[PDB]
This record gives structure tokens, C-alpha cells and sequence, in this order.
């Protein structure tokens, strides 16, 4: 139904957002090259890739380990400067008066480049894959009794199901020609994947709301965090911009029953994103990067909709003041992806129909 509704607001918006997204703010991503998978699972390549293709067959700078690594010459040391660790709060002086202090406890972090490094198809499924997948569904357990039991499962269930959703659109959207040796879309796969699954394309937009509706709630509350950034001085209006733009009904739905989650369920919802731990024992290394990236943005998205919920407009200022800019490009880098895959549908159904 607002199906519609969203798709307006997201072709009104795709130009600006991926401009934004691009911007130096926004474009690098902190991540700790070091991986401490704890919940472990299938680590050789013949139960870790998909069986798409016949890899046996195709030539060895395309096999899932090179399609699934970064572009090495893309990652710049990290920590030499906390800004991505600071507050919105502290990014610019607001009157004449942060990695360690903050809790960003990486062994290796860097900052890989996003624009250099995007999200597509690399090989990666099988087994392992498979095993990630089923355990953060099969960690949909809350403490019983609590008030909005049933909802809170619901909800954890739908924000994973668009986030696995989005990624199978695309892999789909961008997925390799292992005979022009071209990326292009596969709408075979997507139908496979997404297409023969209502649910899943329902689950997505369910996602690219709740991300959106985060946005809209912190916009009124947000530091003038980038004036004095000599380089990124107009990426906040840019961005109040792009927000502006997702003002919609659909808001006044409790999408994530912040009105009827217990105090503590919330808190368990939260812990439960977790997720973003397993995203460690993701053994391909773009699949890790970007699954950490969204995790987080859901993390981020959840934790402003439950706090800024209780409201209290000094309290509604602080929470979005000391969100971390690691947050806040989480949470936009999500939202791209969102937006992409909403978009990648409407491509879809637009070439599952020239096919006749
Ligand atoms: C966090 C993470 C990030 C990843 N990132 C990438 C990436 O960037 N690029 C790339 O090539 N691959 C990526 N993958 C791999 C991808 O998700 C695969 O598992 C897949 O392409 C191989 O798919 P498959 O058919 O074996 O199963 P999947 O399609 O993962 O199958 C899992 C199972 O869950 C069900 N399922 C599938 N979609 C949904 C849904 N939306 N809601 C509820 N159930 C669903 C299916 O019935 C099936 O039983 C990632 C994996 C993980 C765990
Ligand atoms: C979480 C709670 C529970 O008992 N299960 C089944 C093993 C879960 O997935």
C-alpha cells in the first residue's frame, strides 16, 4: 500500500543522498581488521561459497575470494585522528570553554573506503553463510511475561528479514557476468532471492521507514556538527536537505512499538543487536564490512526510536548530541542501502516486465 509513498519520497531523494554519501564525512568507515568470532562453523571455501557458479570454471581473479576482498590501496590507519570517535556533540565549538574515551576498543582499526569498496554480489554463501544467517533469526528469544513479548519478536524478526532482504537484492542488482565479464542486473536471481517472496520486498520497506523515521526524529535535535570542518562545512544542511525530503505518515505508526515495548524488553532489543558480533565470523571481508555498517545503523536507528520515544526535550537533545559520528554514518550508510534496494526492486519489476 504506502509502498507508493516511499518510492516517492526515495526517488525525490536518491540524487542528494548518494551525493551526500560520497562526501568525506560520510565515505569512510572505521573498521578493526581484527575479527574475534565468539559464537563459533564452516570455514573451508567449499561450504562458504554460493553455488551460482561453477567456480572450478571461471578464472582465479574471480572466485569469491577476490570478488569478496577490498581494494587493498583503500584503507587509511585509523585512530591517528578521533574524530570519528567524538560526539556531534564536540565536533564543533559551540561556545569558548575521544576513541578510548568514547569505547572504540579496536586491535587493527582502519578506515576503509566505502566508495572504493561496495556492497555487490562476491561468491559468498554456502553453509557458513547460511549458519550466520540462521543463528541471528534463532536469537529471537526475549524474556517471557514481559509486556510486548510477541511485538518485540516481530519486529527483531522484520528489521533482520529487510536487512537480509536488501543485501540478496544486491548481490542481485550488481551481480557479475562471468562471460562479458561485466557487473550488471541479474533478474533471474533477484526473482529467486526476493522477487517469488512478498514478505521480503514488504520487510525491506518496513526497514527503509523505521531507518527513515530515525532520521526525521533526531533532524530537530542535531549539532551544527560540521560548519567548521574547513572540507565538509555543507554536509549538515546537505543532509537536513535529504531528511526534509522523508516527512511521511508512515511516521505515525510505531513502527518499532516503542509505545508498548516493556522498559527492559527495549534495553534486550537492543542488546540483541550482538548481531553486529556475529557480523565477525563473516569470513568474507566486504560481506563483514558491510554487515557491520548496517547492523549498526539498525542499532543506532533502534536505540534513537526507543530513547527519543520517553522524549523530554533536554534529554531528546542530549541523546541525539551524544550520538558519535561512527553512529550517525552508520546509520546514513544504512539508509543508502535502503534506498538502493528500493529502488533496485522498482528496476526489477520495470525488467521482469520487458521480458514480455
Ligand atoms: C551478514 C551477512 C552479509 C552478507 N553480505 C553479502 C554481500 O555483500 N554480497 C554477496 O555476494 N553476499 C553476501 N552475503 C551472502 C548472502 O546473504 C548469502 O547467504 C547468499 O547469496 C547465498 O544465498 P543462499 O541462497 O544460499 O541463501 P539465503 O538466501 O541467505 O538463505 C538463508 C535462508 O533464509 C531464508 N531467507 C533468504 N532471504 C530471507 C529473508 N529476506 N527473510 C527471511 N528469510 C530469508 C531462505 O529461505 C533460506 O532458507 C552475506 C551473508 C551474511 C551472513
Ligand atoms: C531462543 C530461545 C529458545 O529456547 N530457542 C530455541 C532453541 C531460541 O531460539
Amino acid at each position: 500500500g504506502s509502498f507508493n509513498e516511499l518510492n516517492a519520497i526515495n526517488e525525490n531523494i536518491r540524487d542528494d543522498l548518494s551525493a551526500l554519501l560520497k562526501s568525506d564525512f560520510f565515505k569512510y568507515f572505521r573498521l578493526d581488521l581484527y575479527k574475534q568470532c565468539s559464537f563459533w562453523l564452516c570455514l573451508n571455501r567449499a561450504c562458504s561459497v554460493d553455488v551460482v557458479e561453477d567456480w572450478d570454471t571461471l578464472p582465479e581473479y574471480w572466485q569469491p575470494e577476490i570478488l569478496g576482498s577490498f581494494n587493498n590501496d583503500t584503507m587509511k590507519e585509523a585512530d591517528d585522528s578521533d574524530d570519528e570517535c567524538k560526539f556531534l556533540d564536540q565536533l564543533c565549538q559551540t561556545s569558548k570553554k575521544y576513541c578510548d574515551v568514547n569505547d572504540f576498543n579496536g586491535k587493527n582499526a582502519v578506515l576503509i573506503d566505502l566508495t572504493a569498496n561496495p556492497e555487490r554480489f562476491t561468491g559468498y554463501g554456502g553453509k557458513q553463510a547460511g549458519q550466520i544467517w540462521s543463528t541471528i533469526y534463532q536469537d529471537n528469544c526475549f524474556t517471557i511475561g514481559e509486556t510486548g513479548e510477541s511485538l518485540a519478536k516481530d519486529a527483531f524478526y522484520r528489521l533482520v528479514s529487510g536487512f537480509h532482504a536488501s543485501i540478496g537484492t544486491h548481490l542481485s542488482k550488481e551481480y557479475l557476468n562471468t562471460k562479458t565479464g561485466k557487473w550488471e542486473p541479474n533478474l533471474d536471481l533477484f526473482m529467486a532471492r526476493i522477487g517469488n517472496f512478498p514478505d521480503r520486498v514488504t520487510n525491506m520497506y518496513f526497514n527503509y521507514a523505521v531507518v527513515a523515521k530515525a532520521l526525521w526524529k533526531i533532524q530537530p535535535y542535531l549539532p551544527e556538527f560540521s560548519f567548521c570542518d574547513l572540507v565538509n562545512k555543507e554536509i549538515k544542511n546537505k543532509m537536513d536537505n535529504v531528511i526534509s525530503q522523508l516527512d511521511t505518515k508512515i511516521f505515525n505508526e510505531d513502527l518499532v512499538f516503542a509505545n508498548d515495548l516493556s522498559l527492559t524488553l527495549k534495553d534486550e532489543f537492543r542488546s540483541r543487536f550482538n548481531v553486529t558480533k556475529i557480523m565477525d565470523c563473516v569470513q568474507c571481508d566486504r560481506c563483514r564490512l558491510w554487515g557491520k555498517i548496517q547492523t549498526t545503523g539498525y542499532a543506532t536507528a533502534l536505540k534513537i526510536l526507543f530513547e527519543i520515544n520517553d522524549a523530554d526535550e533536554f534529554t531528546k537533545q542530549h541523546i541525539v548530541g551524544k550520538l558519535t559520528k561512527y553512529e550517525l554514518i552508520a546509520l546514513l550508510q544504512t539508509f543508502g542501502r535502503l534506498s538502493e534496494s528500493i529502488e533496485s526492486v522498482n528496476m526489477f519489476e520495470k525488467m521482469y516486465g520487458k521480458r514480455l
